[PDB]
């Protein structure tokens, strides 16, 4: 415990066991009795070690997927030296985030493998939500890159078109393009104006398409 | 600071950090209040750090790349020797080429870690430009 300047209680607690009681009276403080202190220990360890190994590979897996956010790399060498297993998933389980109603299922559950295969599927999930996210990111810089070069090749055929027709077929071009839209179409005709279009930008300036194309 | 009057007068600026204008006042000249300097910042150096190695990654992908964007070799002097992620992010982000508009698009964003990854679009865009030059540039000679 320490004091703080601002007015604010500052008190540092450490839970260590779970307690059913009926109901706790309107408060504060609420006050009830303790009937059993219901907690199971680890018995047959061996496959209690190997899902804590388990959850510690996933955790790590979970930790290490932020890039572009933040989140706590150094915090995995503080319980490294746990030898509780029971508290070890307990502090993995903290340190994770989900939601509340999860966290009630945990804490009203007296089996300690159920709760870490809940937790190892958790982090299963959450790994692969947030591998995913990373390849949004990744897919996020890729679709600027594409939809910069397709836009860039639409306004670049537009532009040098403009520049050496006679100002597109005597406006006529850009006006039966943009006249397209205006008009509700199927898409069938999209297809065929883009056609009429392409034998229109084929030649503006030269063949009969530049006129019966543009008439088209 | 030095003193040549003779009408421009270009000043070494080092610039602390950013800032937003909260008003301006209308001139000449034009006097544009600011905010507080931008420390907001992330805690996970560790990962920042490697995000500004992936944007390193990125910018020898740029400078190695784009010399028809006419980019300069001597830039890896400055990028070596520091500890500070944030200004070699800007650095990487100063040094590639673009519009100055896309340089007040970093200038909006005062979350760091989503500049690195607009950078990073940014240079990969650029790539994205020369493999359309390519496409385009095979496209043509195959036509004629």
């Amino acid at each position: 415990a320490m004091r703080l300047p601002d007015g604010t209680l500052q008190v540092m607690v450490e839970a260590r066991a779970r307690a059913q009681v009926t109901d706790y009276i309107p408060g504060p403080y609420l006050r009830a009795r303790g009937e059993v202190f219901s907690e199971i220990f680890p018995i047959d360890e061996a496959v209690v070690r190997v899902l804590v190994e388990e959850l510690k590979e996933a955790f790590e897996k979970y930790v290490a997927n932020h890039k572009s956010l933040r989140l706590d790399r150094y915090q995995l060498e503080a319980v490294k030296g746990t030898s509780d297993p029971a508290m070890l998933a307990d502090t993995i389980a903290y340190h994770a985030t989900w939601t509340v109603a999860e966290k009630q299922e945990i804490l009203e559950l007296t089996d300690l493998e159920a709760r870490l295969k809940k937790v190892l599927g958790l982090l299963s999930r959450d790994l692969e939500r947030f591998e995913l996210d990373k390849r949004v990111a990744q897919r996020v810089k890729e679709q600027m890159d594409t939809n910069q070069r397709e836009s860039y090749l639409r306004e670049q055929m537009k532009a040098i078109q403009k520049e050496l027709g006679g100002e597109d077929g005597l406006s006529d071009l850009e006006a039966l393009r943009k006249k397209i839209e205006e008009v509700g179409m199927p898409e069938a005709v999209k297809t065929k104006a883009l056609k009429e279009l392409d034998r229109l930008e084929r030649m503006q300036q030269g063949s009969p398409e530049a006129t019966v194309a543009r008439t088209y």
